[PDB]
RNA sequence: AUAACUCAAUUUGUAAAAAAGUUUUAGAGCUAGAAAUAGCAAGUUAAAAUAAGGCUAGUCCGUUAUCAACUUGAAAAAGUG
DNA sequence: CAATACCA
DNA sequence: TGTGGTATTG
DNA sequence: TTTACAAATTGAGTTAT
């Protein structure tokens, strides 16, 4: 009797019920509650709206951060624990004074001076050590016995802020020396061509505070006859951390583009050295050394002969220079600009020095402020020099201290420990403990150190001790934990669910892939009548001769190196492989290079061992654990080989198990899968064939060896945003089926709808750096500017034309074109992957295809450079160069066209599967499923084109009806489509020369609706005779449906979750709005939080005390229960409310009111709950469809439409009138309405297009939900808010089911 | 439609870490003047907190997902036009 | 208790 | 961006 | 801000059920 239409979105689900003749039914539904109404008429069409479902990222970030905080605190605790006794002998209350430092003097239990406990000693301390780094340096260098408190302070300061762990090994803090060394190995390599390094200050040039490239050019500038692109130049550039290509230096064909910071460098250099010889290893090693020394050089900036604390010395340098320069600046301003002195050094709100030190001004803002002040005056040259160096008036605690490795803090810590252990025995006994406190780090592959109460943890205990940094290796089972880290995420073999999957780089797996690809190769020569398979002997010969001697195997190598040299063929045609084999034996060659024993690798006896080794290399990444794991094989190799093996690492997992590949044997033959791959008589059967062959036993054994709705939907792949929509639409369908008397629909039609700046700037920076371009230095940008498409494309194309080979102009982007690589008539692609910036799109070649062969030939190399620089992707490149591969065939065109109407997205298929499996649950006499309900999926293009062809226009900003209308149209068009063409069920319905034909077929699939293109008035199906569409009266029905005033729009009521409030930590203030950051921290003294989020409101009817005498007065109001207060209120609401001050609370009248709670008042006017103290607009403006269509036409053959617009331009005043009466009845914002009427009367002189486009903006005044601002023409209209929820307390509350068809209304007159 | 492999791109989920920022306190302000108020000297650092907190007491957990109303029911869930 | 600006 | 909390203004 | 890891998914290709 009926079908269902569905439109699934990220913030909405549209639904509709249709009958046989495309009508939507209307029904009487019962109304519950305490009001007048017993029932209500409802149309069976509507839409559910909801806030976006969120990902789990933020929660994760905060969680991990939390853990870091508690662990840091623990570190400090360990330290103090060690210091306890001996500190008790010296100062009874030192640690207590430390821990209560935050407290106001009034609340302190001890003296207000932290370190010593009296004014004179404290002032003395600060006088001697103005910063902590002074004390650090003192304690590192001096030999005197020191106060235990200062020792503690230094150690604790080093431990609390320890630095990163991005560098492995030990650091011992130079550049001149290693530079001389590089020159040495260079000149000792190139005797005929020497370099003169005399008078060259390598230290000042390389450690200079400049960009790496500039410094490179500075160094090269001191070398005559030497250029930056030369070998030595590339070595220095390697040391500066650029991306040099040593190809041109060594006449290579393979580009030696090698970056030092890149993780693959250590293998890139082996790959390169294997080509030019091993004499050159010295050189590159020296280069790396110099690179390290340079890195240490941006960090330290102080001679290592003065002290063993270069870092602290550097901070002290910052201090001294800040002092001197501050004195200088003060004097200068005193002399020359005496009127600006107060502004600069006294006002915190002005970004001067005062705002820099005492205000919220950053170093960048401060530098911005004094730049023209320094420029305007005289004697401020070097100050400007330091300003451009970002080295002017530096603080010591700065944003750029993230460079500091933990090894140097560790260096100072160790030095201090060694220094003072000569006086304090406990420092001697606890040196390594403290060092480990700074050093220890929980491995990422271990996870939280939990004991059964963490859903995130996986680590296994080797003993039931409390875990400390010092007993970690003995208590934690590192191996089992590291293994569990991987195995809890990896797949099992689908075919054998109890078997683990092999490593992707396993030798056996690669043998499998190579043989599987090899088995389906065929060849023909002159003498043979038909192409033949490769035999077992041939396959083995090819493997041994080609696959075991070459990294990759090409077709040419197959022909020449095999078919010519062995089979004696001068010519042969091959069909199994393209250009070169996809599979290869990479691990075989890796291990061949490492262990240097082909016979060992070829011996079948060593199979298990090699598999275990590769497994170890894959499963782990820790070199120590890898080493311990490989110990059982230490007797088989030399120590050198053992270390090389240690360095070798792999990642990634296969798809099949070892038991599937080479374990299970066929009962009759006794052969495994791999055995069949290597030899199978005449029929070289595939893995797919072996697995499905009824004459073998594999299929038998495999078939032998073989989640609620919410969980199922949650486990799908996709954004949680769309998943929310999926669950919601399932629930909607359930309710609709319930409404229809528990009868199932005939059909269900579903349609599914289709920061970054940082990533963009990153892409462009790395790309340009790879390209070695200067365009970034010549044309500097900001990430916010890259939001512009043409500019982003400009930088991605290195400021060149993508079709012509010429430079473009940044200032002329408005004259250029953005062309689509594959025409948008075929591929609806809006991404950068299908877009390109060119001067004129006519230069692309033909507009009917991929860019011409001419262009491809002209630009291929440039595109290659862009590819290697990651400025374009592989897909973009392949699309750009398709013309040399025959361009777009007709098959491709037909395919694209059919893809424009046939959904292929996996997630939608999952939706259809869920619905289908929920509806059809019965099987027939042949044990086959009975499909009572047909689930159809369409793309949005069908309904969109339908609306555009018969003028059922959509304007989103008028109201929310368009979702529901979309669902309806989905149902109609879908059912009609399959009723007309029952053959297309394979394409649209869930479950189990010609190119031109398919093209024209799919391109005119929707022609049966049209009356002329010339077709009959009544459209039926040829075989059945059943009428599918009546052009005379069905369009009328659709038009009546879209014109229906009442449509069930329901905003999902949701409890608010998340953070308690704004994170801002505010200063103290006299306001009850402030919230304590800790239990005893009175916010009037300490400041705290502000602006909490209400989880849900609550209706309270009770009494409150009034006046001095506390007279009980009856009240009725809304109380906002915050997220922080929720658990307490839910534990015992009465006690909570009474604690709030309420008395004699009517417990049974307590009503929970989440956000978006709906209330109705007088003239059909509605409000939604935005908070406990604010409301949202609750009504929908049902504008008559004539006005919607008129607006659509006016705001955007065409001449008939223009004539319609001009003949009906009086519609404007009518639309304004409708908006006006609606606003007067429901919105109640007279000031804004006056502004609107006035502004509209102002621009009544403007063209019709413009007036329509700006009338579009006016609907935000009447839109459902939260009020917002909008510009009519140039007049901004500020939002009017509903800052009181009082009127709601006497309105009628409305409880709605998911469709809004079931209602319970409560008159809040109590 | 499905399976294995090659190349690339995207998305989701988890763990271990760094540097800032903010807040209160501690870095004896000095003179003149009864008084607000002038004139000048100064500033770079540190401690502690970083969701209130919880029991399961761990070097653990605390911001995702999920949620009309009513009848029941501790609760989970069923039922109701 | 408006119009209303600023904030995260 | 959008939108609910807050102090200020009257 | 940095490091380490797994899984789908899309889409250009080779071979199959
Ligand atoms: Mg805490
Ligand atoms: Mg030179
Ligand atoms: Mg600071
Ligand atoms: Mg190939
Ligand atoms: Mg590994
Ligand atoms: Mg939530
Ligand atoms: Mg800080
Ligand atoms: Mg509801």
């Amino acid at each position: 009797k009926y079908s269902i239409g569905l439109a699934i979105g990220t913030n909405s689900v549209g639904w509709a019920v249709i009958t046989d003749e495309y009508k939507v039914p209307s029904k009487k539904f019962k109304v519950l509650g305490n009001t007048d109404r017993h029932s209500i008429k409802k149309n069976l069409i509507g839409a559910l709206l909801f806030d976006s479902g969120e990902t789990a990222e933020a929660t994760r970030l905060k969680r991990t951060a939390r853990r870091r905080y508690t662990r840091r605190k623990n570190r400090i605790c360990y330290l103090q624990e060690i210091f306890s006794n001996e500190m008790a002998k010296v100062d009874d209350s030192f640690f207590h004074r430390l821990e209560e430092s935050f407290l106001v003097e009034e609340d302190k239990k001890h003296e207000r001076h932290p370190i010593f406990g009296n004014i004179v000693d404290e002032v003395a301390y600060h006088e001697k050590y103005p910063t902590i780094y002074h004390l650090r340096k003192k304690l590192v260098d001096s030999t005197d016995k020191a106060d235990l408190r200062l020792i503690y302070l230094a150690l604790a300061h080093m431990i609390k802020f320890r630095g990163h762990f991005l560098i492995e090994g030990d650091l011992n803090p130079d550049v001149d020396k290693l530079f001389i060394q590089l020159v040495q190995t260079y000149n000792q390599l190139f005797e005929e061509n020497p370099i003169n390094a005399s008078g060259v200050d390598a230290k000042a040039i390389l450690s200079a505070r400049l960009s790496k490239s500039r410094r490179l050019e500075n160094l090269i500038a001191q070398l005559p006859g030497e250029k930056k692109n030369g070998l030595f130049g590339n070595l220095i550039a390697l040391s500066l951390g650029l991306t040099p290509n040593f190809k041109s230096n060594f006449d290579l064909a393979e580009d030696a583009k090698l970056q030092l910071s890149k993780d693959t460098y250590d293998d890139d250099l082996d790959n390169l050295l294997a080509q030019i010889g091993d004499q050159y290893a010295d050189l590159f090693l020296a280069a790396k050394n110099l690179s390290d020394a340079i890195l240490l050089s941006d960090i330290l900036r102080v001679n290592t002969e003065i002290t063993k604390a270069p870092l602290s010395a550097s901070m002290i340098k910052r201090y001294d220079e800040h002092h001197q320069d501050l004195t200088l600046l003060k004097a200068l301003v005193r002399q020359q600009l005496p009127e600006k002195y107060k502004e600069i050094f006294f006002d915190q709100s002005k970004n001067g020095y005062a705002g820099y030190i005492d205000g919220g001004a950053s170093q960048e803002e401060f530098y911005k402020f004094i730049k023209p002040i320094l420029e305007k005056m005289d004697g401020t040259e070097e100050l400007l020099v330091k300003l451009n160096r970002e080295d002017l008036l530096r603080k010591q605690r700065t944003f750029d201290n993230g460079s500091i490795p933990h090894q140097i803090h560790l260096g100072e810590l160790h030095a201090i420990l060694r220094r003072q252990e000569d006086f304090y025995p406990f420092l001697k006994d606890n040196r390594e403990k403290i060092e480990k406190i700074l050093t220890f780090r929980i491995p990422y592959y271990v996870g939280p150190l939990a004991r059964g109460n963490s859903r995130f943890a996986w680590m296994t205990r080797k003993s039931e001790e409390t875990i400390t940094p010092w007993n970690f290796e003995e208590v934690v089972d590192k191996g089992a934990s590291a293994q569990s880290f991987i195995e809890r995420m990896t797949n099992f073999d689908k075919n054998l669910p109890n078997e683990k999957v092999l490593p992707k780089h396993s030798l056996l797996y690669e043998y499998f892939t190579v043989y599987n690809e090899l088995t389906k190769v065929k060849y023909v020569t002159e003498g043979m009548r038909k192409p033949a398979f490769l035999s077992g002997e041939q396959k083995k010969a090819i493997v041994d001769l080609l696959f075991k001697t070459n990294r990759k195997v090409t077709v040419k190598q197959l022909k020449e190196d095999y078919f010519k040299k062995i089979e004696c063929f001068d010519s042969v045609e091959i069909s199994g492989v393209e250009d070169r084999f996809n599979a290869s034996l990479g691990t075989y060659h890796d291990l061949l290079k490492i262990i240097k024993d082909k016979d060992f690798l070829d011996n079948e006896e060593n199979e298990d061992i090699l598999e275990d080794i590769v497994l170890t290399l894959t499963l782990f990444e820790d070199r120590e654990m890898i080493e311990e794991r490989l110990k059982t094989y230490a007797h088989l190799f030399d120590d050198k080989v053992m270390k090389q093996l240690k360095r070798r690492r792999y990642t990634g997992w296969g798809r099949l198990s070892r038991k599937l590949i080479n374990g299970i044997r066929d009962k009759q033959s006794g052969k495994t899968i791999l055995d069949f791959l290597k030899s199978d008589g005449f029929a070289n059967r595939n893995f797919m064939q072996l697995i499905h062959d009824d004459s073998l036993t594999f299929k038998e054994d495999i078939q032998k060896a073989q989640d609620s709705l919410h969980e199922h939907i949650a486990n799908l792949a996709g954004s949680p945003a769309i998943k929310k929509g999926i669950l919601q639409t399932v629930k909607v369908v359930d309710e609709l089926v319930k409404v229809m008397g528990r009868h199932k629909p005939e059909n269900i039609v579903i349609e599914m709808a289709r920061k970054n700046s940082r990533e963009r700037m990153k892409r462009i920076e790395e790309g340009i750096k790879e390209l070695g371009s200067q365009i970034l230095k010549e044309h500097p940008v900001e990430n916010t500017q890259l939001q512009n498409e043409k500019l982003y494309l400009y930088y991605l194309q290195n400021g060149r034309d993508m079709y012509v080979d010429q430079e473009l102009d940044i200032n002329r982007l408005s004259d250029y074109d953005v062309d689509a690589i594959v025409p948008q008539s075929f591929l609806k692609d809006d991404s950068i992957d299908n877009k390109v910036l060119t001067r004129s799109d006519k230069n692309r070649g033909k507009s009917d295809n991929v860019p011409s062969e001419e262009v491809v030939k002209k630009m291929k190399n440039y595109w290659r450079q862009l590819l290697n620089a990651k400025l374009i992707t592989q897909r973009k490149f392949d699309n750009l160069t398709k013309a040399e591969r025959g361009g777009l065939s007709e098959l491709d065109k037909a395919g694209f066209i059919k893809r424009q109407l046939v959904e292929t997205r996996q997630i939608t298929k999952h939706v259809a599967q869920i619905l289908d499996s929920r509806m059809n649950t019965k099987y027939d006499e042949n044990d086959k499923l009975i499909r009572e309900v047909k689930v159809i999926t369409l793309k949005s293009k069908l309904v969109s084109d339908f609306r555009k062809d018969f003028q059922f226009y959509k304007v989103r900003e008028i109201n929310n009806y368009h979702h529901a209308h979309d669902a309806y149209l989905n149902a109609v068009v879908g059912t009609a489509l399959i009723k007309k063409y029952p053959k297309l069920e394979s394409e649209f319905v869930y479950g189990d020369g010609k190119a031109t034909a398919k093209y024209f077929f799919y391109s005119n699939i929707m022609n049966f609706f049209k009356t002329e293109i010339k077709r009959p008035l009544i459209e039926t199906n040829g075989e059945t005779g059943e009428i599918v569409w009546d052009k005379g009266r069905d369009f009328a029905t659709v038009r009546k449906v879209l014109s229906m005033p009442q449509v069930n729009i329901v905003k999902k009521t949701e409890v608010q979750t998340g953070g308690f409030s704004k994170e801002s930590i505010l200063p103290k203030r006299n306001s009850d709005k402030l919230i304590a950051r800790k239990k005893d921290w009175d916010p009037k003294k300490y400041g705290g939080f502000d602006s909490p989020t209400v989880a849900y409101s609550v209706l309270v009817v009770a009494k409150v005390e009034k006046g001095k005498s506390k007279k009980l007065k009856s009240v009725k109001e809304l109380l906002g229960i915050t997220i922080m207060e929720r658990s307490s209120f839910e534990k015992n609401p009465i006690d909570f409310l009474e604690a709030k001050g309420y008395k004699e609370v009517k417990k049974d009248l307590i009503i929970k009111l989440p956000k978006y709670s709906l209330f109705e008042l007088e003239n059909g006017r509605k409000r939604m709950l935005a908070s406990a103290g604010e409301l949202q607009k609750g009504n929908e403006l049902a504008l008559p469809s004539k006005y919607v269509n008129f607006l659509y036409l006016a705001s955007h053959d065409n001449e008939q439409k223009q004539l319609f617009v001009e003949q009906h331009k009086h519609y404007l005043d009518e639309i304004i009138e409708q908006i006006s009466e609606f606003s007067k009845r429901v919105i109640l914002a007279d000031a804004n309405l006056d502004k609107v009427l006035s502004a509209y009367n102002k621009h009544r002189d403007k063209p019709i297009r413009e007036q329509a486009e700006n009338i579009i903006h006016l609907f935000t005044l009447t839109n459902l939900g939260a009020p917002a601002a909008f510009k009519y023409f140039d007049t901004t209209i500020d939002r009017k808010r509903y800052t009181s929820t009082k009127e709601v307390l006497d309105a009628t509350l409305i409880h709605q089911s998911i469709t809004g068809l079931y209602e319970t209304r409560i008159d809040l007159s109590q």
